């Protein structure tokens, strides 16, 4: 499963993920500024926290 690596706002990166066949995407705003992280599986959502789950190939972007 290929998705993508970059966060924040990094470059459009992707790599291939080993058994594990999901992907998430997790970002948050700050005082003057946003978060972004994404990688493989599918943490658990916390209040306060953005984040999504998929199964989707680069869904976490």
């Amino acid at each position: 499963l290929e998705c993508h690596n970059q966060q924040s706002s990094q470059p459009p990166t992707t790599k291939t993920c080993s058994g594990e066949t999901n992907c998430y995407k997790k970002w948050w705003s700050d005082h003057r500024g946003t978060i972004i992280e994404r990688g493989c599986g599918c943490p658990k959502v916390k209040p306060g926290v953005n984040l999504n789950c998929c199964r989707t190939d680069r869904c976490n972007n």
